[PDB]
């Protein structure tokens, strides 16, 4: 009866249930991750929705929906991330830095607020500052695998390319911390407007600087460390893994932070301490864990959402989500065009410029993915509190499940089509 | 209070202690794996021992401390045991089959034999004649890896190299089925003459056959797969963590030998449907997973030997245990002495034959490791039972941590000096 090994089965079925996916969905429009999420859905309508009697299968299900909140962060997000944040090269970043970080900081800051207000004020779902802005804030995240995976797969510009990958390795970076303090206005404080401050000082702030320290102390070791690849491989999982806990859980501040700086040092510094033997073998490793956690994140997360949406159709039913996640989709592309829009003047003058083309291309790009999903897990398996409760911890995992479905598949899609009509 | 979080402490904090004894301990004679066993003896003793509040280290501590036992068996083992059964030469192998198969399968049907007579004969904690066998056929593993650290870290021979390492490498499949079977009867069943031939017909011999089957199947699914090498290496763990699965748990068969059997299959006809982008890769990335569960082991088993004899120091203080270890050593001796003597008449006329230096070598190397110390923790957390007390079990973990401990301080510091003495 739920036997822990059972659990490891997920493991070896999860994984076997991408690794199908990413080989019958290759040259196709469609991602994988689509349809691991649409897996997920069905498994765990199968599961929770039908309630049929499903097995050491079932077990599995059952083992990982009870996943905490905040150890599914631990083992997920620092893998999702350091690939991304390590697998970025420095010197087309140096020259577009200032064109990325008002595409990310100003570009989070204001495309919360934007689809944030919009929901306060048409959702009828009884909503407030802090439990609405915190899904303006944590859907707000643009995946930095899909983006990539796009601006690889089909033909562009060296550069465009470049403002679409290094885009999303920030803003998920302040969409994780535009998601935290209004997560904890939610829980266990109020708008105080006073400590703000105090909670951007300290996270952030030193969750990029712990995540310096941790860096330097990992590039001398490796300096001093001889030629030994599997020491190097296991002691990035030693540094990341183990920031991300002295972080989030020793400091109080987003782990997640650390993790992607360190990734920010390494790929700024792969060249000193890593010898050429652990470069292509690294690269390689860490391309496998992503792709690992984003498989099971796209699963789990479809699982959840039939946990919580599917117990007696006590969500699906309802007609007050399945019509206003569409107007959550409007919502979005009306936040990218803001986004765009304000910053434009230093945008077109800063980095490399935007031409017309390129403007339209950004825009259309902007790939919901697993960090969306993961931050909506985050806090529907921590509802159930008076103020976060059954009916909002599930719906914004209701509206991010399907919100980056849709954005992977049909602003997929017409990206592409719109990429093949613009000629560049 | 326990928070699950603190468990990634604990693989944050293992990985990194192994990698200072590894960088430590790199040219010096006793190995990495000695100092992290006393290294967890150390931390038990301070968290049980003395009760000393360590505070998160200490919920680390206690969450990787419940682990189960089939839990622990499914997430070690198959990782212990693939890096050496998939970097298997094979060209150097089918030269010596006979030799191999009489030194593992003869190797440990006598072995277990010759150390269980003496211990039940002589130890006085009022043993059974199956709990003896059980001991007897659990501490004659040798661990591949131990092995081939010393035949590879100083000169050696190619007819020695490969008959110590092909040796280990099948000793921990036969002392899994010699255990396998002296643990049901122990737990259920009884003495009956048909149970073994029944239960040695099922289980390793559909194992290897299902193992068979996952291989091929997944060399089939490689041939067909194009260029990834990250979609091969989530295939390579989501066969191989899955088949075990599929064995122990859906056949009741013995999944550490369908892992191994996989390994073998990828060595021997799995070398041209990797390409050669791979084979730099899993080489690579197994010989980190296999570091990560070899240093994990040694530490839950020295952490699991403190809190089962550090309770109220109801086994340390004993007499009965401080000094009867060592009669275990040289009932370990003997067993080598009288295993490689019997077989010796038709070892020496098959295969690359045997000199007396090279017998000599053979013999005296009989490094204990983390496989018998694996399955002594798995028999720990099985205790508490009328059939077993939680002192038997203690009793099981405490011998085979002190064997363990024993031959890779003295074995191998001893080996490297006879080998010089010797003129090898």
């Amino acid at each position: 009866e739920s036997s822990p090994v059972d659990a490891v089965l997920f493991v070896g079925m999860s994984l076997v249930l991408g690794i199908a996916s990413r080989h019958l969905l290759r040259g196709t429009r469609v991602p994988y991750t689509v349809a691991l999420l649409v897996i997920g859905i069905a498994l765990g309508s199968l599961e929770y929705g039908a309630k049929h009697n499903l097995g050491k299968i079932g077990h599995g299900i059952r083992i990982w929906n009870e996943i905490d909140p905040e150890l599914l962060l631990a083992v997920f997000l620092p893998a999702l991330l350091f690939e991304s944040s390590f697998s970025m090269e420095v010197h087309q970043i140096k020259r577009c830095l200032g064109q990325m970080v008002l595409l990310a900081v100003p570009g989070v800051l204001i495309s919360t607020a934007c689809l944030g207000s919009l929901v306060k004020v048409t959702f009828p779902y009884e909503w407030d500052w802090k439990t609405s802005l915190l899904l303006g804030g944590l859907l707000s995240a643009t995946d930095p695998v899909a983006v990539v995976a796009l601006l690889k797969e089909l033909g562009a510009s060296k550069k465009l390319s470049t403002i679409i990958e290094g885009e999303s390795l920030m803003n998920d970076g302040t969409a994780i911390v535009v998601f935290q303090l209004f997560l904890k206005m939610a829980m266990g404080q109020n708008s105080d407007w006073s400590s703000i401050i105090k909670f951007l000082l300290k996270v952030a702030l030193g969750a990029v600087g712990i995540g310096l320290a941790f860096g330097i102390a990992s590039v001398i070791w490796l300096k001093f460390i001889f030629n030994d690849t599997v020491i190097e491989i296991t002691l990035t999982i030693a540094v990341s893994y183990f920031a991300y806990y002295t972080a989030q859980e020793w400091a109080g501040a987003s782990g997640v932070l650390t993790v992607m700086t360190l990734g920010m040092f390494y790929a700024a510094f792969a060249r000193t301490a890593f010898k050429g033997d652990s470069q292509k073998s690294l690269h390689h490793f860490w391309e496998m864990v992503a792709y690992i956690a984003n498989t099971l994140i796209f699963i789990l997360s479809g699982v959840v959402i039939a946990e919580g949406i599917l117990d007696s159709d006590k969500i699906a039913y309802q007609g007050n989500s399945w019509r206003f996640l569409f107007l959550l989709y409007v919502y979005i592309q009306l936040s990218r065009v803001v986004v765009v829009g304000v910053l434009y003047p230093l945008l077109c003058r800063f980095g490399y410029g935007l031409d017309w083309k390129e403007s339209i291309i950004l825009v259309w790009s902007g790939l919901r993915g697993a960090v969306a999903l993961a931050l909506s897990l985050s806090v529907k398996q921590s509802s159930g509190n008076s103020h976060i409760s059954k009916e909002t911890g599930t719906l914004f995992l209701f509206f991010t499940g399907g919100i980056v479905f849709l954005t992977l598949i049909v602003n997929g899609s017409t990206t592409q089509f719109v990429l093949r009509l613009l000629r560049m």
